[PDB]
């Protein structure tokens, strides 16, 4: 009943989704938030060939736009399971059920969490793990990153704008960041580096984060320092549960593909960061995202 | 000497060269041309997320703006062999030699030729392959266009601007092309159709065409038509001379890759139109160009 149904409307989804409706599949978009995905929880864009420099809500935006004249058919949804009947799938949200001969899943990732004491108790008052949400709530602090990739490097730099100060906390010596990112840190003034440690609690108030403990991962030397504010940026785990059952994950729970996006599953492909990889950007999402669309249109034919 | 040259700044080049510049690879963008490969070619892009349409030399201006600023090092260069040295690679141009830990070819692919009469005999005179570069000077004829996918279709629709009518002549009886790009040529009054044929001869005087002959290939029927100009989009050849030696190239030209767009010789990369692959596309371009910037840096760090 419809050609394709694409579960996931950040970049990944959105192309796939606009290839789709331009080869005249009768296409269903499946988003449970905002269109636009993780590139609305970043400030700052520099790397999507096309445009210098974007905010990214505003990249969300112009991906989003031409869909509805194309004719997706764009709809709210949080999807919870999957159903692979044979020349069938079945699609279940909270309330609805969609019958398709495709499934393109797009559902990215999302913020690991340190899994220590304190983090879940400040959750609204003083630990986030966005920075362009929750950063100009900490003007005038002292604001802790945890991470040394891409993401605790980046969400530093732009957080600058709002703390006193910022510090990123990194597990080693060396920052797993892309080299212009880290350079841009190291030569910013408001930011400060806690090498080779990780943190082990995160305390307050009843009302609010007052400091941190950490430990040095070379020494054991344990320290405790005060922070209005900790940013958590260690990774990312895989948003796939409504597959679990489906023999498509790996032990982490990452949906895996052939370089055609095609799961183990006939008719069901995968796109973008919810995929086992290791490279995730927007470029390899969009990339991702085309790829699928033709797959699954070549598939549909077929059937 | 440096760590990575790419050879070719179309969309996948310009992508790989954004990204290795941002790891501060030592940056070598060749390019015989004007940046931004077939791009230039297009009159407008529809499908490239972030731009609801846009000219393609405006989109190749885009891409090609934020290089130099990266500290890419931008530079004339028409390559004409490569050689693996072990540890290090030469590339040989016209007049230059560089040495560099990595290659990423990035160089596109050309205009198929009918092989006809007449073709050669009437290049700067009333045959084409690049309806942006020569459709205005074909206002007011009866222009013809050769091919069934999507450039024909796209490069079609956009001569109805200035030819009287513009003819599709496919060799089968339903097109390639994307099925929206279909119905908008199916729809537009100036666009006739001869189906299932092929051209044998393009005739003229000393000085222009005149006329097509033509073959239905299901019948026999041989067809004599009078046209003004026309117009050739029957596939892709790969713009890949400068390997033929290397062991890199299928038996139609094109560079092999594994899915981290990975040759068989360590160190070189290819992305794009130039690798073998179904699915040509601005999108899958500049997903290969990330992805080939990724594995040339870490290649690199290794070495
Ligand atoms: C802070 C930050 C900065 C970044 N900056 C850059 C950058 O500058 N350049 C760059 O190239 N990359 C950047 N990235 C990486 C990039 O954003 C991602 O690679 C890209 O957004 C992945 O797109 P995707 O479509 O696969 O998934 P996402 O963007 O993750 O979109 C997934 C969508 O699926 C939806 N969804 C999830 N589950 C369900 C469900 N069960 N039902 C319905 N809908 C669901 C979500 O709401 C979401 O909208 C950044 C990442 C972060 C975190
Ligand atoms: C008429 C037309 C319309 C199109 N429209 C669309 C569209 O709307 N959307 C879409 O997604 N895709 C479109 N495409 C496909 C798209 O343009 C290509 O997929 C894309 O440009 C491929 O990029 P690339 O970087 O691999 O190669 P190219 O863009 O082909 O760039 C290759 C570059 O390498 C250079 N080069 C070649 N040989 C050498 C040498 N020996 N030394 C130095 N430099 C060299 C060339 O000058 C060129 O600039 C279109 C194609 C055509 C022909
Ligand atoms: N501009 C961009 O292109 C951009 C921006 C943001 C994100 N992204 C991409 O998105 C993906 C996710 O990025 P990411 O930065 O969120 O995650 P990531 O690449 O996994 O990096 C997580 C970082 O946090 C470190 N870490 C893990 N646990 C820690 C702890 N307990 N204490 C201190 N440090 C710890 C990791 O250490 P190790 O390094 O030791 O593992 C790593 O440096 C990446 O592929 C990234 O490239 C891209
Ligand atoms: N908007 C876009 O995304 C866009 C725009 C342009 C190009 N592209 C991409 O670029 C790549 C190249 O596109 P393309 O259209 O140039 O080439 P293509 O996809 O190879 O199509 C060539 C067309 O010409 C036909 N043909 C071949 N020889 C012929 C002859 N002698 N007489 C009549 N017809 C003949 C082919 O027939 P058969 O179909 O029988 O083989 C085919 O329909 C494709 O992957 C394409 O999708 C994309």
């Amino acid at each position: 009943k419809y050609d394709v149904v694409i579960i996931g409307s950040g970049p990944a989804g959105m192309t796939a989704a606009m290839y789709t409706a331009r080869s005249e599949m009768k296409t269903l978009l499946l988003e449970r938030g905002v269109p636009g995905g993780q590139m609305n929880n970043t400030a700052e864009i520099e790397n999507y060939p096309g445009y210098e420099t974007i905010m990214g809500p505003e990249l969300s935006m112009k991906m989003a736009e031409p869909l509805e004249g194309l004719g997706v058919e764009n709809a709210y949804g949080f999807v919870t399971g999957i159903e692979d009947h044979g020349d069938y799938k079945k699609i279940i949200t909270e309330d609805d059920e969609f019958i398709t001969k495709s499934i393109i899943i797009a559902t990215g990732a999302n913020h690991r969490k340190l899994e220590i004491p304190g983090e879940e108790e400040y959750g609204a008052r003083g630990v986030s793990y966005c920075a362009v949400c929750d950063g100009a709530f900490f003007r005038n602090q002292e604001i802790l990153v945890i991470g040394g990739g891409d993401s605790a490097v980046e969400e530093a730099l732009y957080l600058t704008r709002f703390g006193q100060s910022v510090t990123i906390m990194h597990r080693r010596d060396k920052l797993r960041a892309q080299e212009i990112i880290q350079q841009r840190a190291f030569k910013e003034e408001k930011i400060n580096f806690i090498w080779d440690s990780v943190p082990m609690e995160i305390k307050g108030d009843d009302k609010k984060i007052q400091s941190v403990v950490y430990k040095n991962v070379k020494t054991g030397e344990v320290t405790e320092k005060a922070f209005g504010g900790i940013f958590i940026y260690v990774g990312l785990d895989p948003v796939a549960e409504f597959v679990s059952d489906l023999g498509i994950t790996d032990e982490a729970g990452w949906i895996i593909t052939d370089d055609h996006m095609r799961t183990n599953i006939p008719g069901i492909f995968a796109v973008g960061d919810v995929r086992q990889k290791d490279f995730r950007q927007i470029t390899t999402a969009v990339g991702d995202g085309a790829q699928a669309a033709q797959e699954a249109y070549k598939f549909v034919v077929e059937l």
